[PDB]
C-alpha cells in the first residue's frame, strides 16, 4: 500500500528512501518523534515514512552542530567552497531522481522539480567561487601606523527552516552559502515534504562523511512547529532562516528578536503584474499564465494581482480565459503535464474559501472557480475580475492559483496600487516605455524586493540577491552580497606603531 | 625509440596523443607547419611529434576565431561559466596522466606537474562563480531622469603565449577568465611544450563540442617566435597576454602599443627573501629551500636573492647546505624525487655562465655550481656568497638554481635593496615584527606585485591577482578584479526622460 513498496515507484530507492526513514540526522540518523507518512497530492497514496525529532532529538542535535562548528569554522572557506563543489555533483547525479521525488511528494510538475533541483546543483557552483572572494576592504585609516580591516567571521549555528513549495532549492540557497561562510546549519523542512529533506539530507551526508567532515555541518531535525519554535528561541541558533508564511513569520521574528538573535526572513508575497497600453501582448498572455498556474499557484512569487490597462483589458482577460482552458492538467511527473494537484487539502480549502469570499466582495469568477472533480488535490486555476484593487481579499496572500484582475488607467495610480498592499517581494510591468521602466526601477516605482520589466513575477536566478520588503520580512538569500547576513562583521583596527594618536585629531594628556 | 611508441608510456594515449599530432587546432584539427619533435628532459629521449602552425594556418585560424566570437558573445555569461566548470570537470578526470605529461616533457617533479594542473581545475572552479558577477557599479546620475552604468564587455579576441616552465596553469589563469569574459582564446604554448598544449587543447575541444559550440573559441596554433609575433602585430588580436622572458616581453609590449592594442606582460622575475634576526630559522630554511630549488629553480617566482641578517647569516647558510645536501635528485616521474632536469642544455648553458660570473666578479659557490654526471640536463642547485648585493650577475635572472646570499644590518637598506632591481614580481620577508610587516606592506616596503610574509616568493593561490610591477610588465591573472584585463569598460548614461539638462549645471 505505500507507494515506496510498488514497483512502478522502485526509483525512490535510488536516495536510499525505505519504507520507514530516520529524519534525524547530526553526523547519525535517528528519529525518537512520532513517525510521519507524508502523501502524494495527485492521488492521495501514502509514501512512505519518516521518524520525526523528538525534544531530545533537537536539544543533541544542536550541541552536535555547535561540536561540529569548531572543527568546520577552521577550515579556509576555499576548502569547504570545495565540499559545497562535491555537494553540487552529488546532486547532479541525482537530478533526475531527486526532481521525481519532488514531483511526486510536492505535487509540482517534473520539469519544475528538476529545475529546483538545478538551483541548489547552481548555487552550489556559485558558492564555489564565492569561498574565495567573501571578505571584506582594507580601509585606509586616518591614524598614522594604524590599519583597517573589515573581517568576516561565521556566525555559527544557522537554523534553516522552509516551506513545502520548494522543498529543496531555498535549503539549497541558505545551506551553500551558509557552508562556505564558515556556518553549521539545521534543517526542518515542511513535514509534508520529509521524504525530500531526507533525501537530500542523504546526499549531503555522504558528501560530508566521505571527506571525514562531523555530519552535523549539515544537520536535519525533521518535525513541525514545535522543532521550529524551539530554533526561534534557542540562543544556540546564531541565525534562523524562516521561509514560510507571514503570520508564523511574525513570531518567528519577534522571538529571535526576544533573545537578540538574528532572522532571515522569506515571509507572503501577493505580487502584481502591470500591463500599460504599449505592452507586446503576446508577452504579456504566456507571461502572466505561467506565473499565475505555475507550481499550481503556489509560489511565494507567484502572480495574484493583474492590472491591465482599461484599454486593453477585455482583449487580455479574454486571450488568457482562452489560455487557461488550454492548460494540461494531470499527474505532475507524466508528460506534457503543466498543472498538478495543490499540496494538501487545507490548500484546496484555502482556495475555496478565498473564491467564496471573492464573490462575497463582488468579484466575478471568469474562469475556473471549482474543485476537479478528480483524484487527488486538483483545483481549477482561477481568474476573478471586478473586484476594487483595495478589496480584503485581493489583499490577501492565498496561496492558490486565483489571479485578481483590476483596471487602471495611468501610471501613478496603478503604481502605488502595486505597492498599497503589505507583502513587497515581486512585482513586474510590460511595457515598451523607456522612461516608465526606469521609473518603476526608481524611487516612486515598485517598492518590492523583485522589480521586473516584461518577465514573469518568478523565476528569479541565481545570481541576484532574492527576497522582500515589508511583511514580506526584508531576508535576502543566493545571490549579490546576501551571503553577508550568514557573517558577523567585525571592523578591526591595529596599531602596528609606537604611538597612540587618537581618531578626530583628540589630545588627551 | 619514440617514447609514445614504447610500452611503460602508453598512457600518453589516454591524452589523446599518437606518434605524430596536429599543432593545429580551430575546430578542427590541422597543422601544415613544420613538424617538431620534443623531448624529455631528464634523458634527451623523444616522446612525440606536433605538426605546428604555418602562417596560412595561423591566418585562418584567427578567422575561425573571431566569427566563433560573434555566437560566444551572444552566450550569457552564466552560461559560458558553466562551459569552463565542464572543463573544469575534464582537466579533474585526467590530472595525473596530465600531471605525468608535464613531468615528462616539461620535467618538474611529478607533485608539481599534478598541481600545476590543478591550479586550472581551481582557477575554472572560481571562474565559474565569477560568471554570474562579472559587471560594474549602477551609479548615481547628478543629472534627473538620468541612469548611469558601467558595462563591460568582452574584447573580443584574447591570445596567450605562455612559456615553458608553466605550460598548463598560465594558460589556464588566462582560459578561465577569458572565456566567462566572453573571449574567444588563441594559444601560441612554448615549442618545448607542444605536447603539453595539444593534450590541453585536447580536453578543452571534447568539451565545446559536447556542448555544441566552435572549437575555435579555444583555438591553438602551436609554434615559435614567427607565431608570437604575429600575434603582437596582429589588429584582430585585441589582447595579447604575454608570459615570457623580459626581453621578448619588451618588445611585445610595444607592437601592441604601436597597434594600439591590449597587453597583459607576465615577465621575469629577480625575487628577494629576507630573513630578520627576529625570523623563525625553522621557517626560512625549508622555505628559502623550496623557493629556490622548487621546479629546479625555473620559476618566475623562483628565490633568487637572499638576504639575511648579519647576526644569523653564517647559521642559515650553513643549515641551507646541509638541507640542500638531502636534496633527492632523479627522474622528474619518480615518486619519491624532490630535484629534476633543467628545461633544456640550453637552461644548463646559461646556469653555467651565470656560475662563472658569479666567481669572476668575486663570489664563493658554497654549494653546487657543478653540471651532474647523469642523462638529461641536471645541474647542482647552487649558493653564491660575498657578492655586492648590486654586483651585475645578482641584478640579472638566469632561470636556474642559482641563490645569491647577502648579509644585511638595517630594515632600510635591505627594503631598498629589494627594491633596486627591475624586476619586481615577487618578495618575502621573514620577521615576527609587527611593524615591520605592515612598513613591508606599505608605500615605504616592497615594491612587488606579491609581497609575502613568511612564507616563500613561489607558489601564489589563485584569489588573489597575479603578476609583477616594473620590468614585469603589470600585468594581473586569475583572482580579484584581474577579468577587467579581459574586458572593455563602458560609462553609460541613459536620458529616459523629455528634458537635456547638462553635467555640471551647464545652462547652454
Ligand atoms: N566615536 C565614539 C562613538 C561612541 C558612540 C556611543 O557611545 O554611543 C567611539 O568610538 O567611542
Amino acid at each position: 500500500t505505500l507507494l515506496i513498496n510498488q514497483p512502478q515507484y522502485a526509483w525512490l530507492k535510488e536516495l536510499g528512501l525505505r519504507e520507514e526513514n530516520e529524519g534525524v540526522y547530526n553526523g547519525s540518523w535517528g528519529g525518537r518523534g512520532e513517525v510521519i507518512t507524508t502523501y502524494c497530492p495527485a492521488n492521495n497514496e501514502p509514501i512512505a515514512r519518516v521518524r520525526q525529532a523528538s525534544v531530545a532529538d533537537y536539544e543533541e542535535t544542536v550541541k552536535k552542530a555547535r561540536e561540529a562548528w569548531k572543527i568546520w569554522a577552521d577550515i579556509p572557506a576555499p576548502k569547504r567552497g570545495e565540499i559545497v563543489r562535491q555537494i553540487g555533483d552529488a546532486l547532479r547525479e541525482k537530478i533526475q531522481v531527486l526532481g521525481s521525488l519532488v514531483s511526486l511528494e510536492m505535487g509540482k510538475i517534473l520539469v519544475e522539480g528538476v529545475g529546483e533541483v538545478q538551483e541548489y546543483v547552481d548555487i552550489c557552483d556559485y558558492a564555489v567561487g564565492l569561498s574565495r572572494m567573501i571578505g571584506g576592504p582594507i580601509l585606509p585609516s586616518e591614524r598614522s601606523g594604524h590599519a583597517l580591516i573589515e573581517q568576516w567571521n561565521p556566525v555559527g549555528l544557522v537554523g534553516i527552516i522552509t516551506a513545502f513549495s520548494f522543498p529543496v532549492a531555498v535549503y539549497g540557497w541558505n545551506n551553500a552559502i551558509a557552508m562556505i561562510c564558515g556556518n553549521v546549519c539545521l534543517w526542518k523542512g515542511a513535514p509534508t515534504t520529509s521524504l525530500i529533506s531526507v533525501a537530500v539530507t542523504k546526499i549531503i551526508a555522504k558528501v560530508l562523511e566521505d571527506n571525514k567532515l562531523p555530519g552535523a555541518i549539515c544537520s536535519l531535525t525533521c518535525g513541525g512547529a514545535d522543532i521550529g519554535t524551539a530554533m526561534a528561541k534557542d540562543e544556540r541558533v546564531n541565525l534562523l532562516s524562516f521561509t514560510g508564511s507571514t503570520q508564523v513569520g511574525k513570531q518567528v521574528g519577534l522571538m529571535v528578536q526576544e533573545r537578540f538573535g538574528r532572522s532571515l526572513l522569506e515571509l507572503g508575497g501577493n505580487n502584481a503584474i502591470i500591463a500599460f497600453e504599449d505592452a507586446d501582448l503576446s508577452l504579456v498572455v504566456p507571461s502572466a499564465l505561467f506565473a499565475a498556474v505555475g507550481t499550481a499557484g503556489q509560489r511565494c512569487t507567484t502572480a495574484r494581482r493583474l492590472f491591465i490597462h482599461e484599454s486593453i483589458h477585455d482583449e487580455v482577460v479574454n486571450r488568457l480565459k482562452k489560455a487557461y482552458a488550454q492548460i494540461r492538467v494531470g499527474n505532475p511527473w507524466d508528460p506534457n503535464v503543466l498543472y498538478g494537484p495543490l499540496h494538501t487539502k487545507q490548500a484546496v480549502s484555502m482556495f475555496l474559501g478565498a473564491v467564496e469570499e471573492a464573490k462575497k466582495e463582488g468579484g466575478t469568477v471568469v474562469y475556473g472557480g471549482k474543485v476537479m472533480d478528480r483524484p487527488g488535490n486538483y483545483v481549477e486555476p482561477t481568474i476573478v475580475t471586478g473586484l476594487g484593487h483595495d478589496a480584503s481579499i485581493a489583499h490577501t496572500e492565498t496561496f492558490a492559483p486565483i489571479l485578481y484582475v483590476f483596471k487602471f488607467k495611468n501610471e501613478e495610480e496603478v503604481f502605488a496600487w502595486n505597492n498599497e498592499v503589505k507583502q513587497g517581494l515581486s512585482s513586474s510591468i510590460f511595457t515598451k516605455d523607456l522612461g516608465r521602466i526606469f521609473r518603476w526601477l526608481g524611487p516612486k516605482g515598485s517598492d518590492c524586493g523583485i522589480v521586473n520589466v516584461n518577465i514573469p513575477t518568478s523565476g528569479a536566478e541565481i545570481g541576484g540577491a532574492f527576497g522582500g520588503e515589508k511583511h514580506t520580512g526584508g531576508g535576502r538569500e543566493s545571490g549579490s552580497d546576501a551571503w553577508k547576513q550568514y557573517m558577523r562583521r567585525s571592523t578591526c583596527t591595529i596599531n602596528y606603531s609606537k604611538d597612540l594618536p587618537l581618531a578626530q585629531g583628540i589630545k588627551f594628556q
